């Protein structure tokens, strides 16, 4: 017990931090528990900001045609 904080109170992630979780997005759309904690790690921040993040960007991905995606798997 060194740092007593890890907790951003309606803190915004940076650039840096937002970064990381595109790297996260790119190798996995949908990110596994020990990858999650692991940018909790780099960036600084919760599972929580996290999780919000993830879902906002599986809509960023389909941004114009807002509802469906091209070549959708069936």
């Amino acid at each position: 017990s060194h740092m007593p904080d890890s907790f951003g109170i309606r803190a915004k992630k940076t650039k840096e931090q937002l970064a990381e979780l595109k790297v996260s997005y790119l190798k996995n759309q949908f990110p596994h528990d020990s990858e999650i904690i692991r940018l909790m790690k780099i960036t600084g921040l919760t599972k929580g900001e996290i999780k919000k993040w993830f879902s906002d960007t599986r809509y960023n991905q389909r941004n114009s045609k807002s509802n469906q995606c091209l070549h959708l798997n069936n």
